[PDB]
DNA sequence: CGAACCTGGTCTTGACTCCATTGCCGGATTTGTATTAGACTGGCAGGGTTGCCCCGAAGCGGGCG
């Protein structure tokens, strides 16, 4: 079905396997964080900013 | 009988030639680095074949605390 944690049980055993290609190991890594827009990526950016200006007048 | 000679070299002096050998210098080519603002967001991809043997590891029946 779609609950009752078999399903659930099943993703996260699979999640955590070998996968002895380096390529799928690194794809599965990098499959992980979560996608931005651009408002996300004005607040970066400006954050960024304001953080490394803050570093210099340290 | 002596005497010129003539010619092996042995060697030097002086002028001449000629080509390496750096040295700038001006320009040519060669090589390296930086920068491009619309938006773009998790692979294609290629095969699976023997026989025999040894041995080491995974997993399952079976009793035990």
């Amino acid at each position: 079905e779609d609950e009752s944690e078999a399903l659930r049980q099943a993703r996260k055993d699979a999640e955590l396997t070998a996968s002895a290609d380096s390529v799928r190991a690194y794809l599965k890594q990098i499959g992980k964080v979560a996608l931005l827009n651009a408002e996300e990526e004005v607040e970066l950016a400006k954050r960024i900013e304001a953080g490394l200006y803050a570093t210099q007048l340290m």
